[PDB]
């Protein structure tokens, strides 16, 4: 059962291979996450120099499965019931006034360690928008995720919005929709309606010199009561 495989901290490696408006790059991380506190800790690098968008438009990109799920909603956690064989996640990501990111990522075990490898493709950014002119904010807010079943995927349907700072005061909406499908035959849970309330902060190592991204994040899904 895939909920065995989350009592402990697991470590997590990210692979991310973008490209944005011909602008091409990859980025890195490592990490570890406790599903039991809905916990990650994770520091990315991008290897490829210079990353060519601003950190927190690739936080959503960059393991849903480290959520929290309360006992009582145990049977609602099709994150976990996957494990190990995995998922497939894809979204679009709708930047307001702006381009978007379509992306599609394989989240497995690879032995012990919980991996996410990720395609991003970006289109229709505005040279000077504040995607690609580096507008937002170092930081992140707080979000609520909404998960419903999507049976004939065998798997479900996620919605909701990202509200990135932009540097002057204003808000940069980065609308999702999402879609996960077992990668193994076998059965998963087909949740009833809930979601998972967001939290991440943003930080920097003062000793790397590399383009990264530190982050700590906690998660726990909430929406049926006993
Ligand atoms: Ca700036
Ligand atoms: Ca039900």
């Amino acid at each position: 059962k895939g909920e065995e495989l989350f009592t402990g901290v697991v470590p997590i490696l990210v692979e991310l291979d973008g490209d944005v408006n011909g602008h091409k790059f990859s980025v890195s991380g490592e990490g570890e996450g406790d599903a039991t506190y809905g916990k990650l800790t994770l520091k990315f690098i991008c290897t490829t120099g210079k990353l060519p968008v601003p950190w927190p438009t690739l936080v959503t990109t960059l393991v849903q499965c480290f959520s929290r799920y309360p006992d009582h909603m145990k049977q609602h956690d099709f994150f976990k019931s996957a494990m190990p064989e995995g998922y497939v996640q894809e979204r679009t990501i709708f930047f307001k006034d702006d381009g978007n990111y379509k992306t599609r990522a394989e989240v497995k075990f690879e032995g012990d360690t919980l991996v996410n490898r990720i395609e991003l493709k970006g289109i229709d950014f505005k040279e000077d928008g504040n995607i690609l002119g580096h507008k937002l904010e170092y930081n992140y807010n707080s979000h609520n995720v909404y998960i419903m079943a999507d049976k004939q995927k065998n798997g479900i349907k996620v919605n909701f919005k990202i509200r990135h700072n932009i540097e002057d005061g204003s808000v940069q909406l980065a609308d999702h929709y999402q879609q996960n499908t077992p990668i193994g035959d076998g059965p998963v849970l087909l949740p009833d309606n809930h979601y998972l309330s967001t939290q991440s902060a943003l930080s920097k190592d003062p000793n790397e010199k590399r383009d990264h991204m530190v982050l700590l994040e906690f998660v726990t899904a909430a929406g049926i009561t006993l």
